[PDB]
């Protein structure tokens, strides 16, 4: 299948942080605001007034080499829903800008065919849990940061995301791509936490 991307960090805890959204051995883990994971899946979202519940760091998107990524994504995938997407893995191949040819397995970890890839500084959008989280991130609300540089002023955990964008990703901006969903890789599940039951149902990377 085809779809069109962009790309977030809202801070927000993730869609499918949430119980009972799909058929999981646990949901996406979330974390406090100084980035330590949460023992309470059902934890007030940060993105609410009062809450403290915000995206882990460590949900982020990182090189293996010049070809190959691994990361994560809020999806809307056509004809499904979160129970069938919740922390399933996509297997990308990209098909415009800098990136065209290059892959990445990512795993949905929130909500066309359309992922936004969960990337420090490409923005935090109408929600801004940053700013709750820990006075907010540089950048424009919409549209995030626009050179390398701006990362260097980021929460230290969220700086390999934020670089990531400029050097693996090539700052592509919003590359459609094709994808096929796949069993997710040990290294997606150890961020996440969150194996659906499904995923000896697809095929390996």
């Amino acid at each position: 299948a085809d779809g069109k991307s962009t790309r977030y960090w809202d801070c927000c805890k993730p869609s499918c942080g949430w119980a009972k959204k799909a058929p999981v051995n646990q949901p996406v883990f979330s974390c406090n605001a100084n980035f330590q994971r949460l023992t309470d899946f059902d934890a007030k979202s940060g993105c609410e007034p009062g809450g403290v519940a915000y995206s882990c760091a460590d949900q982020t998107p990182w090189a293996v080499n010049d070809d190959f990524a691994f990361g994560f994504a809020a999806t809307s995938i056509a004809g499904s829903n979160e129970a069938g997407w919740c922390c399933a893995c996509y297997e990308l191949t990209f098909t415009s800008g800098p990136v065209a040819g290059k892959k990445m397995v990512v795993q949905s970890t929130s909500t066309s065919n359309h992922f936004d890839l969960n990337i420090p500084g490409g923005g935090v959008g109408i929600f801004d849990g940053c700013t709750p989280q820990f006075g907010g991130l540089p950048g424009q609300r919409y549209g995030g940061i626009s050179s390398r540089n701006e990362c260097d002023r980021f929460p230290d955990a969220l700086k390999p995301g934020c670089y990531w964008r400029f050097d693996w990703f090539k700052n592509a901006d919003n590359p459609s791509f094709s994808f096929r969903q796949v069993q997710c890789p040990a290294e997606l599940v150890a961020r996440t936490g969150c194996r659906r039951n499904d995923d000896g149902n697809f095929p390996a990377v």
